[PDB]
């Protein structure tokens, strides 16, 4: 399974000093109610089965639990069902007494969206990326205002970027803020999810999530399988999100 390295009292002190307190605050361990949602589509009407899905669900579930999240897992949804689930997730009371969330999507994709179980050329079944952000934004999810919302999107695409060959009384709040997305389109557990888990395990103690994502990219810098170069996207974090594993 691997092991999430903990942030020592010493490391935590270092982190708070160096970033001038521009860090997202964490709530008390014994009262906070952190939630995470995994939506995984493995079985589809018209597109290939994603056979490594159960290994990926297991790994992401155990990781997120080890980082302090209660994890819901939903499987084999249409875009409509994903929409319903995301709206419900946004309204969960636990977010009020949480400091953060993770949402993980694992499916096939197209350039502008995630495939639902019924997706076909002739009859689309697509969850737009915009919809995810809209449903979790400050209006629709006030409970996560000013709290980091980490969106992991594995949406496997036949046109994933590849390679080139060479020789040799009222107040205003921002509608959308405190998001970060990390996006993989590489098709065929899966290589991307495995590498992400390894890096979270090794570096959550010492690195903020943005830096962990960079390190994942660094680990993939030389292509060998189908090319992996997962992009960080749609970043409106204003502070560093350290997971402080063990706290």
């Amino acid at each position: 399974e691997g092991n999430v390295k903990l942030c020592s009292l010493e490391e935590a002190q270092r982190i708070w000093k160096q970033k001038s307190a521009e860090i997202y605050p964490i709530m008390d361990k014994s009262s906070r109610t952190r939630l995470a949602l995994i939506i995984c589509n493995e079985e589809f009407d018209s597109i290939p089965r994603r056979t490594g899905a159960e290994v990926d669900i297991t790994g992401m579930t155990m990781l997120l639990q080890n980082l302090g999240y209660s994890v819901d897992v939903k499987k084999n949804l249409t875009a409509s069902d994903m929409t319903t689930e995301l709206e419900a997730f946004a309204h969960r009371p636990e977010h009020k007494t949480s400091d953060s969330t993770f949402l993980v999507f694992m499916s096939h994709g197209i350039r502008e969206g995630i495939c639902g179980k019924k997706h076909s050329e002739q009859v689309p079944d697509i969850l737009q990326l915009n919809a995810i952000f809209n449903m979790l934004n400050t209006k629709n999810c006030p409970s996560l205002k000013d709290k980091p919302k980490v969106i992991i999107i594995q949406a496997c695409r036949g046109d994933s970027p590849g390679v080139v060959w060479f020789k040799d009384a009222i107040k205003k709040a921002h509608i959308e803020k405190d998001f970060i997305a990390f996006c993989s389109s590489t098709p065929d557990g899966s290589v991307f999810i495995g590498r992400l888990i390894e890096h979270m395990q090794e570096y959550a103690c010492s690195c903020d999530v943005e830096e962990i994502f960079r390190k994942v990219r660094f680990s993939f810098e030389q292509p060998d399988g189908r090319a992996q170069m997962p992009a960080t996207e749609r970043v409106t974090l204003t502070r560093c999100f350290y997971l402080f594993p063990g706290h």
